[PDB]
């Protein structure tokens, strides 16, 4: 689609060289054109955005050229059967506090990259049961969604497709183990289950539901450690999000399309609407904020963040 605002350029050409691109000559002309209306459609929400019109700033990154059949395969299919799990008890006499933040605490590994598979809801899971596992043992190792994505269908995931967290934990129930990132690779592609038991550096022994409630989920933030959700993830806002409290009035709190890790929540030293989710997502580091986004907290489910939390147990 030709025409371009050559001021961009230098900013194209970095940004191609940046991501590895390279085109021919058609291919270039439109991909161009949608990477220069995304770069405006960001200047623009960051321009009204410093007119106080809203909580959160834009970046370019990596998506900055796709299709919408791209975008859908970083996105979760998702299938919802009830749900199984033992039900959450929130401890009454528990006194949550103001902040959490796990990756403080060595709950964390640092953050992955699906790329262009729809395995967010294996890596939600690892994330999950990697903490778990630390607050079992004191040992924070990276787990392999490789091991999911391929071995965990009869469970009822479907690969680079989607597939739901609790369907990951009962996988490495039946399974008795799950092998480590650096044994089982991630591919970002499903391929014959490789397991090997004598690489095994987890265990489950089931899962909890917590009820889909904002309350619930932040007790059991504080009590558990980093918590499986899932999110209404599909709008321009989140794909480019880079900083401050995401908020998206058009998001869903039923229409879920993302799997996302709860590490924490907290406030912001200004005034409350003021509170948020600290949420790792499995976008690489180049997207938000690090690789995290701070989602609205207690502003009536925002994008469902509460509507399908669960956690392993070990
Ligand atoms: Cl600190
Ligand atoms: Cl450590
Ligand atoms: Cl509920
Ligand atoms: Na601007
Ligand atoms: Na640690
Ligand atoms: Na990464
Ligand atoms: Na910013
Ligand atoms: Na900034």
């Amino acid at each position: 689609t030709l025409t371009f605002d050559h001021s961009l350029e230098a900013q194209w050409t970095k940004w191609k060289a940046m991501h590895n691109r390279l085109y021919g000559m058609n291919e270039e002309g439109w991909r161009r054109a949608v990477w220069e209306k995304n770069m405006k459609m960001i200047e623009l929400h960051n321009q009204e955005y410093r007119e106080g019109k809203h909580s959160f700033t834009m970046a370019m990154n990596a998506f900055g050229d796709m299709t919408s059949e791209e975008f859908r395969q970083v996105m979760n299919g998702f299938n919802r059967k009830p749900r199984k799990g033992k039900v959450f008890q929130e401890p009454l006499f528990y006194e949550a506090p103001r902040s959490v933040d796990w990756r403080k605490k060595g709950y964390v590994t640092p953050v992955k990259n699906q790329g262009q598979c729809g395995s967010s809801w294996a890596f939600s899971a690892t994330g999950a049961l990697e903490g778990q596992m630390f607050r079992k043992t004191g040992r924070l190792i990276s787990l392999s969604e490789q091991n999911l994505v391929d071995c965990s269908g009869p469970q009822g995931n479907e690969g680079c497709n989607g597939g739901y967290m609790d369907y990951a934990f009962q996988y490495v129930q039946d399974n008795g183990g799950l092998d480590s990132e650096e044994s089982y690779p991630y591919e970002a592609t499903e391929e014959s289950c490789k397991y090997n038991p004598k690489y095994s550096v987890a265990n489950d022994t089931g899962f909890v539901d917590i009820p889909k409630q904002e309350k619930a989920l932040m007790k059991a933030v504080a009590t558990v450690g980093p918590i499986s959700v899932a999110i209404d993830a599909g709008h321009e806002s989140f794909l480019f999000y880079k900083e401050g409290i995401y908020f998206e009035p058009d998001c869903s709190s039923e229409d879920l399309d993302h799997a996302v890790l709860v590490v924490g929540y907290g406030f912001e030293s200004t005034e409350s609407n003021n509170k948020y989710w600290l949420v790792k997502n499995s976008w690489g580091e180049e997207w938000g904020n690090k690789g995290y986004v701070k989602m609205a907290k207690d502003r009536r489910n925002h994008c469902g963040i509460a509507s399908l939390a669960s956690y392993p147990t070990v």
